């Protein structure tokens, strides 16, 4: 395989880290493969989900404990710790909460959340790798709870930062941020890519294409599919009711994307590095609620 950049895979993984049954489980979690029969029932509908004030309660009650898992990942984010050190608290957390991290064992992946340094988009597989100083990682987490998923990823610096790092990270933030603003009943769902692609051209950034946000709830995704680049044909109507996730991943370079032989990490084809946030957001009459908000801190971790 020809790698993009400086990045490899550190193996071996640490033996699959097991989940006590008395948390419930998704259905993919037993699946041999990994995949999950509700998700694959309501493949090829374009048609979204109103949440009963039950599924909103679920939602946020879920949300609110996968912020909590990703503050846990934050407070590691030094030089020399592994992307393994990390997936093991991040399961460990999980579990104290009668979670079930929602990336085990999600088509095969085999941890308990994403890990993505540098020119690795999304997708990383937690591993033996020390994180280095000048690095930037993202930590995707998701949990299911009591029949729910939540879902949010933000990118830390790695002790001390070159100015491209900071400004990648900080121009992926505002996109995040301003595609957000723009959440009210009465938008397509195609509007927030120009949005996004608007802002991130603006700053000499590309938009990959490859990865959607996308809705989520019963299902870790589901309707709609949200686009993070300009002029495409994502197809539904925000309402009230609706919960989906905006998870822009953009590039210092261009937009292409492969993924590693692990089948999994998707990396620039150019391995120039690629930043990315993730709210779980509930559309309401007024805009919408960000489920996946910190409350005890303004500002992402990054900004500190
Ligand atoms: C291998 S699980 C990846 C899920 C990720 N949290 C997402 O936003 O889709
Ligand atoms: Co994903
Ligand atoms: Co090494
Ligand atoms: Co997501
Ligand atoms: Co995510
Ligand atoms: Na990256």
């Amino acid at each position: 395989y020809r790698y993009t950049g400086k990045l490899r895979p550190h193996y071996p993984l640490m033996p699959t880290r097991p989940v006590p049954s008395y948390i419930q489980r998704p259905d993919y979690a037993d699946h041999p493969l990994g995949m999950s029969e509700s998700e694959q029932a309501l493949k090829g509908t374009s048609q979204i989900k109103l949440l009963s004030s039950e599924d909103i309660e679920g939602m946020r009650l879920v949300c609110r404990l996968a912020r909590e898992v990703l503050d846990v990942a934050a407070g590691m984010i030094k030089p020399g710790v592994t992307t393994e050190e990390i997936d093991h608290a991040v399961h460990l957390a999980c579990i104290a909460r009668n979670c079930y991290p929602s990336p085990l064992n999600y088509y095969n992946f085999p941890k308990s959340c994403c890990t993505s340094v540098n020119e690795v988009i999304c997708h990383g597989i937690p591993d033996r790798r020390p994180l280095q100083e000048g690095d930037i990682v993202n930590v995707d987490i998701t949990l299911y709870r009591n029949g729910y998923h939540g879902d949010l990823n933000e990118t830390f610096f790695v002790g001390e930062v070159d100015d491209g790092a900071r400004k990648l990270v900080q121009t992926t933030y505002e996109c995040l941020m301003q595609a957000i603003d723009a959440v009210k009943p009465g938008v397509r769902y195609r509007e927030l890519g120009n949005i996004i692609q608007k802002h991130a051209q603006a700053n000499g950034f590309s938009v990959v294409r490859s990865y959607c946000g996308h809705g989520i709830h019963k299902l870790l995704h589901t309707a709609p599919n949200v686009p993070h680049y300009a002029k495409n044909k994502a197809v539904g109507v925000m309402k009230s009711g609706h919960v989906f996730t905006i998870e822009p991943m953009i590039c210092e370079g261009g937009w292409q994307d492969e993924t590693w032989p692990d089948g999994w990490t998707a990396v620039t084809r150019d391995g120039k590095r690629s930043a990315q946030f993730e709210h779980t957001l509930l559309v309401t009459d007024t805009g919408c609620e960000i489920l996946t908000r910190r409350l005890d801190s303004a500002r992402p971790h990054f900004m500190s």
